[PDB]
């Protein structure tokens, strides 16, 4: 319903208290931001953007992309792969980038390493480094920020805790998988009831109603047909 | 249609003209008008009905049956076998005994035959006798007469005669089976097709085209089924 | 309609009066009637059937088949390919075969030629020999003869004359298939009209009107869309 | 309606009687029906087809096109401006070329000049000429001949006959044009209406009563619209 | 009905068999027909039309209106009072001027008189002249010719024979207007009945019995209306 969505292979019957703690949630991020961003020029250097384990490509800064549009269109072809994606926003400090991830899980957090030459443009190329380690919650201002962390969600299943990497999660119960879409109220908790029982076989009762009763008209009594003409 | 419904065994394509020239018939004849029925009382002796090959259980007449109405209850339980029935019927020469057979075919005439001990009432026994060899078609008067002559009737497929027993005919065309209901217009020919195989095996193929795609929800996507609250 | 119905490829053009005189029409004929066909059984020897050109597998009469039924049988599976078929009619004269083929056209008749053994039964298997040279029409009696005879049709296109050797005929004028069904009254021609472009070529043009006008929302209207909660 | 369809310019009003006699026609011809057409090539030479006034492009026939199907391919597309058409038409006699042309009137016929090389192929290319001044009525066979003459329709108005080019005609009587569709039964003649003003010019001026009416409204009365919350 | 549609003043209740033997006409004449219509231009001269009584105003044929058309305009405009229109016809004699009256009745001709100056054109003006006393009915050629005759209709009252000048006739019974639209056949009259009073007066009674009744409600009952809230 509202909570959960869920599916079966070949499992067992039965019912199950669940309850939805938290989420799986995937990374977002706002750079520093840039001040008079139709003339700022960044200097020339390398982007090197990781979310978790893996790595993006690195990402090359010279006079044909040193600029936010140029590094949003840089950021988002050298991250198609890893499902990093980059947008602009301009608010009241300037332009900034925003960097989205779409991997769910602890650790998956956007990262952004520069390599500054110190020449090439007018603002430092230095200014677009992020590190998960330190950056803040993003708040007002020209300061960088994390907008979500990365992170596991949590579930229960009859008191038992299982941290989840994706919200789309199979086998914590055995041939059930189940997509969780919203936290439960806490102490109100959802009943999963898994029937391994549908008595629908009388659905493939239906074939021999039909392969015996279909096969008795076209064939065996109007196998030959007659009238005048 | 209206002058004959045919069905099928299993035979072979074809289109045949068909002529009906004439039905098969029954039986069926009226005994003497008896005068003054209301007072009649038939002599003793014996009855011995028959029709064609079957012959009917002796009737004996005794001062238990010897009326018209006592010959009639005899009669529709003396013919129950063969398909004898029996009635009055009161004209302006009296009341007199008809006798119907179901049986159609030539020679299946219904016979009488009469041994009178010539005592026992106030009418002749004898006067009861019919001899389909010499009687008459019934007219108007207290003669005996038949109303219908039992007989074959004939029917013609492609110009080839057929001489037929009942109007319930199988097997003049191989696997073929029509009842003829009426005779045809001289000269105008019904057309009888003869149609194997449309929609074939099509037509029944589209069941086990579902039996088999209805065995896919209900079975191995419904053997489980999940549910929450 | 009820006499013609045509179809076109690529052609031009044009206005056409039509008489149809006649159908083509297959071969359908009819055995000597065999008496006492419930206890008949036929000497030893071989069936050699053709239809014109085409000739059947020769069929050897032994114990296992020398039957009618036994005949209908083997000729029905010996005939598979060229369209023969058989049954059996049950006339005053008695039982006999009925053969049927589905070629039409001039010289396609039916033919049966028979060597016998002289032994084997009781009936002559020579009285199941068939010329189409010699035999009459069918009419009743024992006797053998055709029933329908194979020949080409007729039909004439404004005054010139085709005979055609089947009812579904082409390129008689080109491009043009027509399925015949019927003969035309006497003196009352149809008139067959081939129209090349009515709405042409806007009826199929109105779609890539729509196809480029449906490339408007759905892409480049609906490419990107937008959501509030 | 079914005889005769109109239109008006801008006439008078009156009433008349009309007879169509008959109908304008075009040219359609058939020239020589070439024997075994699936082998038959044409000898070297050149066509000159003509309808009247008009002459087509001089066909010159080659090994690229001496078939049957090639002069109908040359004709079908040396033809496309004056209106001719060729098919072919498969007969008794072999397969022949049927030409149409689509301009009505006297003299209008279609007309075939032959000059042949004598060499080239195994059939005369001198077969193919077409006099119209000699040409029979199309019949049976395969000597050429007309199925239409091109000819002017004839129709009377109120006793005054009209010679027709085309079944269009426009200004026979002044400001009227009629699409003549069919011939009026001898002595039976179709009474045509020319009617100028009925609810004139008032129908069409309940539109500026309206147009006045409505600029009540939303104009002068809903210019300026308050509304409260 | 179809035949005649009458209309009351206030007169008596009677009955009447009424025959229609004829309708009253107008005039509709053709002129002389112009050869080469195209080119052709009229001497110098003077029209002066008349249809009776009325005589239209003289038409002045001069270098402006020397031509059919020219004369078409001038007479459509010199006779919008009498009711004299006119147009052109283009049979196989030429073009011709077709004029027509709206005057039914007796004698009222339409007749064209014509001086000719001599000169001025190409054809003479002269042989526009129509003599309503010597023409014949118009046939086909050049020649001129009358379409109608103007002249009175005829009707029968009760035996009583009235002729009419006009179609639509009023007080030939007292009070009664009726317009004549299609003859009778010859012995079959249609019987024409005048009603005076039928549910009378009650039919219109009935509202000053609700008018009255009306006036109890709204007024002297919701004079003065209460209401609480
Ligand atoms: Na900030
Ligand atoms: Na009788
Ligand atoms: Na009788
Ligand atoms: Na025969
Ligand atoms: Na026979
Ligand atoms: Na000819
Ligand atoms: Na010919
Ligand atoms: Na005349
Ligand atoms: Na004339």
């Amino acid at each position: 319903d509202i909570l959960k969505a869920s599916a079966t292979q070949s499992a067992v019957a039965g019912t199950y208290q669940i309850q939805v703690n938290s989420l799986a949630t995937s990374s977002k991020i706002a750079l520093q931001a840039i001040a008079d961003p139709a003339n700022a020029k960044f200097n020339s250097g390398t982007l090197n953007i990781s979310v978790g384990d893996t790595k993006l490509p690195a990402i090359t800064v010279d006079s044909s992309n040193n600029t936010l549009a140029g590094m949003r269109d840089a950021i988002n072809q050298a991250g198609k792969e890893a499902g990093v994606s980059a947008t602009i926003i301009t608010d009241n400090s300037g332009s900034r980038l925003v960097l989205s991830s779409t991997k769910t899980g602890d650790g998956k957090d956007i990262k952004v390493e520069v390599s500054d030459d110190g020449s090439g443009g007018n603002t430092s190329l230095s200014q677009l480094a992020f590190d998960p380690a330190t950056a803040p919650k993003l708040s007002d201002g020209a300061a960088a920020g994390y907008v979500t962390k990365a992170a596991n969600g949590e579930i229960t299943v009859d008191g038992l805790k299982r941290s989840i990497a994706s919200n789309s999660v199979s086998d914590v119960i055995d041939g059930v998988s189940f997509d969780v879409k919203a936290v439960t109220e806490a102490g109100k908790p959802i009943t999963l009831t898994v029937s391994r029982d549908d008595a629908g076989v009388k659905d493939n009762v239906k074939k021999f109603v039909e392969a015996y009763n279909t096969l008795t008209k076209f064939i065996n009594e109007q196998t030959v047909v007659t009238k005048v003409g």
